[PDB]
């Protein structure tokens, strides 16, 4: 398995376990999270969350707090072991049985040591469902 | 019913490549355009850092597209929250003699600048994903 694939799949594991330390351990010091790409609540300046301290806070706020799960629909390797794209479905679960989802394209780049430098989400609110 | 700059640019670029329209395709590109089709080292990305700038992009069109009987099928589009970046799932289908063909299905991302011009086009596929018939 490629370094990009190992990292994407580890990241979902850690997001599902609320494993803050394990999740941050996957990230390069210069990691940029754009989930989604563009101005949103989870990308409030439209240019990404930069660096592990800020990415730790993002984790506390939008991940540690919620009941987030990841379903992987399809994986698209590139010709680089270090870059990969997936179709994923993000599941957030509320009290009383309520769930929101968003199905998007997520791209991951790692550096040469195998750490996440970029996580980029092609989705917006018109793609979110609630049930 | 107005489409984003990223969506206009990517539909126009499919149109131009299939029309074998090199100059209309190049007119869609920024001066600092980089095409990584695919991302990573490959026949169409020899050093794995993309085809950079409009002169090399025109040459890429002259070697790899002028040449072949290309159909792009857009299977699915994924807008982002930026009007300037978009992803699609595309099937790229090439026709060869004796009804022999190749196909690759992958993810393609596009980014445009403020002026609506393509700065980046990146494809997630490799030779082992390609199918022939």
């Amino acid at each position: 398995q490629s370094p990009a694939l190992i990292a994407s799949q580890s990241s979902w594991r850690c997001v599902q376990a609320h494993d803050r330390e394990g999740w941050l351990a996957l990230m390069a010091d210069d990691v940029v999270i754009e989930d989604p790409i563009g101005k949103s609540v989870t990308n409030p300046d439209g240019s990404g969350i930069k660096g592990k301290e800020a990415v730790g806070a993002f984790f506390d706020t939008h991940i540690a707090a919620n009941r987030l799960t990841v379903t992987c629909e399809e994986t698209f390797p590139s010709s680089s072991p270090d870059e990969i794209a997936h179709i994923l479905v993000l599941h957030s679960e509320f009290d009383g049985g309520f769930t929101s989802e968003v199905r998007g394209v997520f791209t991951y780049r790692v550096n040469k040591a195998g750490l996440i430098t970029n996580m980029r989400g092609y989705w917006n609110l018109d793609m979110m469902t609630f049930g």
